[PDB]
């Protein structure tokens, strides 16, 4: 019943920011993942365009390497060592929230 | 007609977890699944990223395959033993809700 | 002016479950549809999953075919005899509704 | 800054009904029309497949075509005589309106 | 924390109509234009279906061609003259905000 | 739940401007960017349409190129010397938020 109009903007957001230190080689594949199977980190961020940003931070932080870059959707996945890739998801979070005001999420995990 | 800025970004929630334990063989074709008509669990989560945690989750917790990953829209369909499957959807559901603070919602069936 | 953020999550809605009796050829050849003429079942569901599970559903109920499903937008088409895909599109709503707690329609129809 | 989950769903509305008597042959190619340049009937539907019911209802109606149909953004473009067409857009709106309960524009025209 | 559903309807509105007078020759390959580089005019259209009726509006306005026609976007590209595509500028906001209660925005330019 | 039919425009609003004085090769590449790596500015702008008109101001600015125009996405990213895709990254914020009543972000810097 009740009516408004919306104009839409994006969001400054770091949604989930996930490290999974041991994927399956059948999801690292359906990911489009290429070289050996290694602990992914897992970006969702808005606006899609801060995943270049991300990207940059992320190695130079250290031994990680761009999976993929999704500018679309925002999306970017992270290979590298496990500690290495947490490092660089921290410093993507602490970056974007503590110097471009985005709304960041905690670091979370998968070990098992 | 009254109006807002909406700075968009997404939510974090599995709306859809769903077990069918015969699909029929068109609907499991129609649906680009590969090998013998099997038990389906049926996921939709948001953010889309999400669905490769809950991919993760799945095949972790027992003998249930990926039968699709849709990083793009956050569903995922899983495969595998009717029981495994349930296994399976309420583990992602358990562990997305209590330990990333996603809304989940129940599982659901279709048995006949 | 004012601002707000928006966190988006899919509904749980069956929005359309329209039934056409005599859709004319042209009609049903643009929606790609093969097999001689017959009626159609329209259903317009979110998330967009759960068009899997109306298939299901759907195609249980009694002899209804998939014209297509469509799992980007929830969008299924469902063909047969007039009655049965009454019956089916019937069968969707309830189950959606009553035992998954979706918003559904009443079912509408063209008969002429 | 204000934060608030908003489930999506598709409304139900016809947001455009417009008339062009007589549209330029670049625009009517542009659009991937074929046949001589004739009138044509713009509509805008939400939710996208209820571009269906629309088309059905037009044709119907009397001696009007589907210049095309799309299900994934709910236009539709008819094409025929510029009385036919106008009476067309009237019945999609009368029919949708009244008998399935969505929100309808005025008819409107481009007759020069 | 706060939650609603939303019903999604496209808004009637002329968000953007902006003229520039000497465009680069790169940017005006970039976005697919054909001819000797000229003066642009670019619309942003919802419902993205009225692009088509600011097409017909701008080409009946006078010596003013459509450069592209983006109908699932919203999108139109007008090229000629520059005073004769800020002319044509001002006729589709005066037609669709006057006649069709769209929302519209000032002539904005890039003159130099 | 509460209910509200939300009619959709798109806002104005620079979202993003970002330096990045040193990119990566890997992520230069990624992103389809062709010559020697430079410098990279990049731009989130709502309306998408509104690339254009940054894509202007940018390249009249000085010495700074388009790597890259998304009108879809409303991706803008801008190669050259980096004080000079800083100074375009200004006078795209300057003139659209100062002349066209958009929402700007402050301009950020990767410079390590």
């Amino acid at each position: 019943t009740d009516r408004m109009i919306q104009e839409y903007v994006p969001g400054k957001q770091v949604t989930l920011a996930h490290l999974i230190a041991n994927p399956g080689k059948d999801l690292f594949k359906k990911l489009g993942l290429q070289d050996a199977v290694s602990a992914i980190g897992i970006l969702t961020i808005t606006p899609s365009e801060a995943s270049i940003i991300a990207c940059d931070i992320a190695t130079k932080s250290g031994a990680v390497e761009i999976g993929f870059l999704d500018r679309f959707t925002g999306a970017v996945v992270l290979t590298g060592d496990v500690s290495a890739v947490e490092y660089a998801l921290k410093q993507v979070t602490r970056t974007l929230g503590e110097m471009m005001q985005f709304t960041t999420c905690s670091i979370t995990r998968t070990l098992e």
